[PDB]
This record gives C-alpha cells, structure tokens and sequence, in this order.
C-alpha cells in the first residue's frame, strides 16, 4: 500500500555532500576508486574565499566534497557580501562536524519543486530548520532542515550548472572515467531509536513507511513514486555478536549516515573496475561468502540468473537475494575513511518492469540469515 | 667549506609525517599518485585506540599519514596507560594543526645514534622542547623540539619495523607500486624572517649553512655529511609579483613546511607514471616551460645530456640547473591539498661521484631566470 502522502512535490535525489578536511584528497581518491569525473568546482580559483567543493559525477550520481578554508581569508565578509557558493556553509559547523565524526555525509539533497516551500511546509511540520531558503543568482533556492544526527535534508528546487558560483572543470583536468554506476538508490541513518527517528521524519516529509535477528531493527521511508528511498537503522542490545549499528554510533559518536547504495548498469563491470583498485588506492569489500552460499544460488535465483551469471557473482563476491516481485544484486565496501562508520553498497536490480518500479527486490534483509546458514560449512 | 659542527651524531632522514583529517584517503591518494607501497600500520585493528596512522614506503623514502579517533576511545586512558603507538600524539594538538594549516607536515624525522642525548642537547643549545624522550619496547627513542611554526624536528633512534606497536600489513593490501622514488633529499620551510629562524635551527643542531631578484631570500642548513639538508625562505616584500612566498604565509596560517624534495633513480620513469596518472586521482604538475627554455638547454647542458634526452625532459616538463660540481634535473608539482601551501619536488641529481656527495647541483637557484629570459618568446 502506498498512500502517496508526501507533503510537497519530491523529484529524484539530487547529491551527497562529504564534509571534509581535505576536499582535494578525498575527491580524488573517491574519483579513482568508483569511476566519478570531476564534473564542477567552487574554490579560490573561482573567487570562492569560504569553502573549497568539488563535485563528481556518474550518470546521475553526484558527490560533493566540501572542506573549509583559513576563516582569515574570509573575515571581512559578512553573509550579505559572502564568497561562498553554498550559503549554508559554516567554518565553525563544518569543523565540529568533522572533529566529532570524522569523514562523512553532511547533506542528502532531494530535488523538489519549489524549496521555498518544501522547507515552511517542513518546519510547519515539525522539521527542525538548519538554513532557510536561499536563492541563488534568482536561479536555484537551497534550503536545510535537520534530518538525524548532524545530518540535513537539503531541498533544491531550479527555475529552468551545479550551482551557481560553480565552475565547469578543464577538460584536461576531467578525465572520463566511468565503471557503470549510474545513480543513487537508496541513503540509509543509524540511530538510538528508530521510533523517534521515523515519526519525526515522516512526520514532516508524509514519506510512508515501504514495504519490506542480528544486529538492527530497520524500517525505509519513501517519496510517493518511491524513488527517494530513507532506511533508518537502530541497534538491537544485548545479543551475542555486538551490533554493528551500535559500534557505528560509538565511533561516530551519535547519530549519522551508514551507508549509500549506489546503483550500477552493469555490475559486475563496476565490481570488475573496482576491485582491480582495491589495493592501488580505490576501494576495499567485506570477505566474500563461503562457496556453499553460491552452491544454494541455484535453487533460489536458477530462474534469473544462468550458472555463468551465478559463477560470475562468485567471482566478485556478489550477493543475491529476492523478493516476490524482483532480483537483488548487492555488495559492500569496508568502511570508507578511518573509522568503522560509513560504507558505500553497489547494487542491480531486476524485476519490476512498467521504467523500474523503486525498492525492486528490497534491500537485502534474507541475506543475513542466507550468509549465517551458508557459513555453517565449516563441516564440509 | 663545511666546518663539521653538528652537536650530535646525525644520520639520514628517517620519515616525514602528515597530520590529516581522514589517515585513509590522504595515504591511498599518496601511494598511487607517488608509486609508494603500504608498509606499516597502527590503528584500531592493531590495539591503537588513539590515532590511525599509516606508513608509505618507496626504497628509503618513508611518508607517514596520522589522524586522530573520538576522544571517547580512549578516555579512560592515561599517558601511562596509553594505547597510542607515537606517544607525542595528542587529540587536541592533531585537531588544532589542522584546523589552521590544513593537510601538512607536523613532523621532519632524523635518524640519530641517541635521541635522548639528541634532545638534551638541543634543549640546552636553544631547542625549544615538545616532546621529551621516550623508550618505546625499550628498542627505539623519539624525540621532539620545535623547528619553526607548528613543525617538529623528530628525532629516532635504535638500539638494534617502523616503531614497536606497528604492524607489517597484508600483503594483499600491499600492491608493490614503484615508480622510482628512493628518498628524501631536503625539506624546505617557509618563514616570515629568515634571519631569527637559521639562528634557532642552527644554534641547536650545529649545521651549517650550505654553499650555494623575484620572491624569496632563501638559505640551506646542513648536517656533517650534507646529507640531511633544510632549506629555509622568507618572502620579499614590495615588488610587482606577489611573494609566493607570502602567499603560503596567508594561506597556510603563518610558517611551515613548504615542499619536499623527494630523490628519483629514474626522473624520467618517474615523471612518465606520475603524469599518467594526474588525472585519475594522482598529483598535478606546474605548467611546463616554452619549447625556447629546451632550445636553451643545448647550450648550458649539451655536454651532459643527449639531444633525445634534452627532448626527452621538454615532453615531461622537466627543468634543469647546473652547479661548478653537478647537474640537477628537477620539476615540481602542483599543491598536495586544497590550500596553495605545501607542495612536492622530484629530482635527480648527476656528478659529484666519490656515492654522490649531498646536495650536487645545488637547489635550481639558476632557473629563476632562466624561466624569465625563455617566457620572453613573447615575440618568436
Ligand atoms: C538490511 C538492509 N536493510 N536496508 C534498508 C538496507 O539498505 C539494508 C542493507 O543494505 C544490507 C543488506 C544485507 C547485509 C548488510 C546490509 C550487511 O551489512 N551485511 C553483512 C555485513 C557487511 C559489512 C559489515 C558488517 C556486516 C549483510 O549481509
Ligand atoms: C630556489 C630553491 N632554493 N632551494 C633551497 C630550493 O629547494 C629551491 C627550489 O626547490 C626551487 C628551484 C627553482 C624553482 C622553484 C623552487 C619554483 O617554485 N619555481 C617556479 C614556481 C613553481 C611552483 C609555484 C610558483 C613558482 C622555480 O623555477
Ligand atoms: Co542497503
Ligand atoms: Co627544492
């Protein structure tokens, strides 16, 4: 059942936004590791004295990558006469962030109609504001409410090339790298307690809950055509392997985003690209499942995929699972930065067939007992 | 002239440490823009609850990339109890550096017979302490006195891989990458006097300064054998091009460590696998110079390189000076992160045979105006 009673008109997602301390480093590194182009830029050589950003492109995918300058460079500006392209930005804000969670994401930006609206209907609605609408050269309108965490939900709405102040690169600097990733599926929060966390923000957005014990208790969130896709995840205490959920809020110290599953045209050509990176400066992933999970393949996916496709996912370390209207293709990275916080999926979904339907094949879920089962070969 | 005066037994460089913000993605940038292998290890995984800290390693050439954890892992420990491998590590100092100077170096690492003589003696001549001497597994003692801004002279030295509390990694995780690099020849720092700043270095130290009109006056410190080498700048004022001098000053917050200097067996492999890879996540380098800089060479260099090998370096940039003693051949890259602050050298020095004797060549003073008079084909 879907209610479509989300409280203003919702698009696609529009980007992620890293908060940095280096933007240059990061940026480069995530452009290599996942195949991005570096696509736009607002830093001093663009007349940017606040913030350094740079942004990477696949398909539809884009990440932002934002790290603050000396304050120095800045100090006689006022938020009227500002340089910075991004007028949420805060030196002071941005510099808590990252000391207290290190390398991870500050905004989740959707696109919608009209931000100026997006944000009053939000905050009528209990939304907790963190920047008010902005218009940008009379062009583009941002605005940020609270989201979880030190995590904003930013609204972006276009009157008719990023942002303005933004540059597009030099080509020669634009390398065309592509490993098939194509667009951002799903952005999933870790929190305490998932109640609060889920009536807070479907309480301001009217998302409605999707339709779907180890670990977390998880719930998603989606836009009416179900293509803003929210999980949110709590721990689950006391049990015998400690939650990994729990692990994150201590070494993050609170509230934040997990993980961002990035969907691929092809994936095993974006897992074939990525993992010859692994060990040159890209990406690394979670140890592969034992041979017995891709023994039991055939007997539950052997109508979609052939014994080659299935050899191939045992090749790169693929997971399976399936819903009853579609197929779930999935891996994981190891944690991205430095601590054990957040994590980037790649994923392929097939079923569903109308242009594909949001959440096709779900997210995953049977595939944490599927894994414990088929690591119970240590008989064979 | 070389009066021999060093106050204690010094050896080589021993390794160069950044403090960052994320450890992870600054060292993977680093290892594919440079060809250096990952070596070492101390982090979570290894028992270190305090920083991540990472080691590079290209033949003697050591980079050591370090960030700091939440607090709260380690806040029932004491300095007693500590859990960190590099005990001058401290939270606060990693996170205030970076706050104002951005992605840099904190430490220069000598090699020593005796950092606890080292340190004593250097305090007594001047040095201004930071960081007493302590035995680490009772086999290696470091060090630490102020060198100029927020940068330490690191002192090391052994009994008898990197530092106890260090782990060997994987070798899966440790692709054998290698484009030439095999050391540090000097390390140059950015002052705003340079008169107060040689006074300090070489009070304590006892080196001496090395035999040698736009941007900077500048002087080289040297240990007994010339081959520890430590140049240091500081801006001239008042003339028509700004001082980049000064530039760095504003941008990086005051004095630090302006470029590294990093020995090429092979300047022109080098160069050819560090171009290749600029704009797929590696370094960037400065605009070349005009075909009449190479036209130039025949003339001031003809007797020491071939034709092929005078066109070989017009293909990658490469610049080229000449001393009474040797020849350099030398080239510089863009800045490492986002601030226009610290940036690397790579060179290859040719003559001086006895192993080669420090510094052959000099430092590239002549091609200041050798650059001018070519970039005056502004009417070929
Ligand atoms: C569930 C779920 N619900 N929703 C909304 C989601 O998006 C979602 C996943 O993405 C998801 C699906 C399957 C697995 C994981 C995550 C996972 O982490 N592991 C094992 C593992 C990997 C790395 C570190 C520790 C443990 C799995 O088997
Ligand atoms: C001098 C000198 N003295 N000592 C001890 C040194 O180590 C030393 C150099 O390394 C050195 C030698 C030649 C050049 C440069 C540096 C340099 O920066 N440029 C042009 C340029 C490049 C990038 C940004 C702005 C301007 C040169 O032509
Ligand atoms: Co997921
Ligand atoms: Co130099």
């Amino acid at each position: 059942k879907n209610p479509k009673s989300d409280k203003f008109k919702v698009k696609r997602f529009h980007h992620i936004e890293f908060w940095c301390g280096d933007a240059t480093n990061v940026a480069r590194r995530f452009s290599w590791g996942l195949g991005m182009r570096f696509s736009a830029k607002s830093d001093l050589s663009t007349g940017n004295m606040v913030h350094a950003s740079y942004l990477l492109t696949s398909g539809d995918l884009r990440f932002l990558f934002t790290a603050p300058y000396s304050p120095s460079l800045s100090a006689g500006e006022i938020k009227p006469t500002t340089t910075a392209s991004i007028p949420s930005f805060d030196h002071g804000s941005c510099r808590s962030f990252f000391s207290s969670h290190g390398l991870g994401v500050r905004a989740v930006a959707i696109e919608v109609e009209d931000a100026e609206s997006a944000f009053s209907i939000s905050v009528a609605n209990g939304a907790i504001p963190s920047s008010p609408p902005i218009v940008l050269n009379e062009a583009v309108t941002i605005a940020e409410v609270k989201l979880y965490g030190d995590v904003v939900l930013r609204y972006v709405s276009y009157k008719a090339e990023f942002l303005p102040g933004f540059e597009r690169v030099e080509d020669a600097s634009s390398f065309p790298l592509d490993y098939g990733i194509r667009r951002l599926d799903h952005a999933v929060g870790n929190v305490p307690e998932l109640g609060p966390a889920l009536t807070y923000v479907a309480g301001f957005t009217g998302f409605h809950q999707f339709a779907e014990e180890s670990g977390l208790n998880s719930a998603v969130l989606a836009s009416n055509d179900e293509m803003v896709l929210l999980p949110i995840n709590e721990p689950v205490h006391g049990t015998k392997r400690k939650s990994q959920i729990q692990t994150y809020l201590e070494h993050n110290e609170g509230a934040g985003l997990q993980h961002l599953a990035l969907m691929s045209e092809d994936i095993f050509r974006t897992l074939r690209e990525m993992r010859k990176r692994s060990s040159i400066g890209g990406f690394d992933f979670m140890p592969s499942p034992p041979p017995t999970y891709y023994q039991n393949l055939k007997k539950r996916v052997g109508d979609v995929l052939s014994d080659d496709q299935i050899k191939e996912c045992e090749e790169l370390g693929i997971l399976v699972d399936r819903d009853d209207q579609g197929t779930l293709l999935q891996i994981f990275t190891k944690p991205l930065g430095d601590r054990p916080t957040i994590f980037i999926e790649i994923i392929q979904r097939v079923g569903c067939m109308m242009y594909q339907s949001g959440g096709c094949g779900g997210f995953g879920k049977g595939n944490f007992s599927e894994l414990f089962k088929s690591i119970e070969e240590y008989e064979k």
